């Protein structure tokens, strides 16, 4: 069966035999920048995401027969690899004079690629010497993001995800007691790892102002009990910072670590499609898109599935659902790692 085009038509398991060209791929899509050779980071990012699909390694050139995404710029990056286990293309991007300094300023939460260029460009190579310096400016977000680095650049772990669930559903049922919270993100995929933990939070009953309300009222909550060290309230979201005390933490192992968590309250109704939106990956949900501009001439996003030849909004009450009526086998979320 020849392979598809599309994620959405791939089932994208983290079970990569080929993570020897798609950790290449991602340093390339990622750092376009930095790169000097040509290809496109939408034709890198789709033939990484062909590549993880696949349920054997490419040994060779041959091995490419059959496969889409794979363009010329793309073949002679697989076959460098092939010669000798590593990419002169991805190599030169790891040893350009920007690439580490830029890698280390983002790392901070609250630095994009702009903050990062600015102080590259004011001669800034380390975190110490811009922590340390009298003359620049932070934010907020990246105050947060020096005070707490260690922690939230070390990655959060599942019994980490866990214990943070527990504090969500314990601070969002006192308000709302039906509430339905969801961890979404990679641990929805099947990650032992994420940067952050992300969650959906939906209830049938909650009028259009508990709904409005809840964030504010569970983030005071926390403020109260001294476990919120930052706060920034489509659908309402925000964007934390909890203190995480590691006796909540059921594992095989200061006393507590800081961890990201983003929180989406969304309405009932629309909670299969932000739950789709929000479970990912990237790849997954911009294929998903694609397909159904390009083969079912339907809009979806995170909130609806919009058909525009019936001029009819379509309901779901599930994921499996939301397949089906773009006429798609359902993909698990543990298969949407494209
Ligand atoms: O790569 P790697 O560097 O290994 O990890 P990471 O992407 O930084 O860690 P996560 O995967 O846990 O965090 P994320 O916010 O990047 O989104 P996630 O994949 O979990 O989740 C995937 C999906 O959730 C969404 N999402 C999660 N966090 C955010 C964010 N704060 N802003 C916008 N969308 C977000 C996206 O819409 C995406 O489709
Ligand atoms: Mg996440
Ligand atoms: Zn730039
Ligand atoms: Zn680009
Ligand atoms: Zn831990
Ligand atoms: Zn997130
Ligand atoms: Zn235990
Ligand atoms: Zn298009
Ligand atoms: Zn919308």
């Amino acid at each position: 069966k020849k392979i598809s085009q599309y994620a959405c038509q791939r089932r994208t398991t983290l079970n990569n035999y080929n993570q020897l060209f798609t950790d290449a791929l991602d340093i390339l899509a990622e750092n376009d920048e930095l790169r000097e050779n040509e290809g496109s980071c939408l034709a890198f990012m789709r033939a990484s995401s062909v590549l993880k699909s696949l349920p054997f390694p490419i040994t060779s050139m041959k091995d490419t027969e059959g496969i889409p995404c794979l363009g010329d710029k793309v073949k002679s990056i697989i076959e460098g690899i092939i010669e000798d286990g590593e990419s002169s293309e991805a190599k030169a991007v790891l040893n350009d004079e920007r690439y580490k300094s830029f890698k280390l300023f983002t790392s901070v939460f609250g630095v994009g690629l702009k903050t990062a260029e600015k102080w590259f460009r004011m001669g800034f190579r380390t975190l110490s010497k811009i922590q340390s310096d009298k003359s620049l400016r932070f934010t907020q977000m990246q105050k947060a993001g020096f005070l707490y680095y260690e922690d939230l650049v070390s990655c959060v772990n599942r019994p980490e995800a866990e214990a943070v669930s527990m504090l969500v559903k314990e601070a969002v049922v006192t308000f709302l007691p039906d509430a339905l919270v969801t961890m979404t993100g990679g641990f929805r995929r099947g990650k032992m790892t994420g940067h952050d933990v992300d969650f959906l939070i939906t209830s049938p009953e909650a009028t259009e102002d508990e709904e409005q309300q809840l964030l504010h009222k569970v983030t005071d909550f926390w403020k109260q009990q001294g476990l919120l060290l930052y706060c920034d309230i489509h659908f309402q979201k925000c964007f934390l910072i909890l203190k995480l005390d590691h006796g909540r933490v059921h594992s095989e192992k200061k006393g507590w670590k800081a961890i990201r968590v983003d929180l989406v309250m969304c309405p009932y109704d629309r909670r299969a499609f932000a739950l789709l939106g929000w479970t990912g990956s990237r790849q997954f949900e911009r294929d998903l898109r694609r397909y159904a501009t390009h083969e079912r001439k339907m809009m979806l996003d995170n909130h609806a599935l919009y058909d525009r030849t019936k001029r009819v909004f379509l309901e779901a009450e599930s994921e499996e659902e939301i397949f089906a009526h773009l006429g798609l086998d359902y993909i698990e979320p543990w298969e949407r790692n494209a």
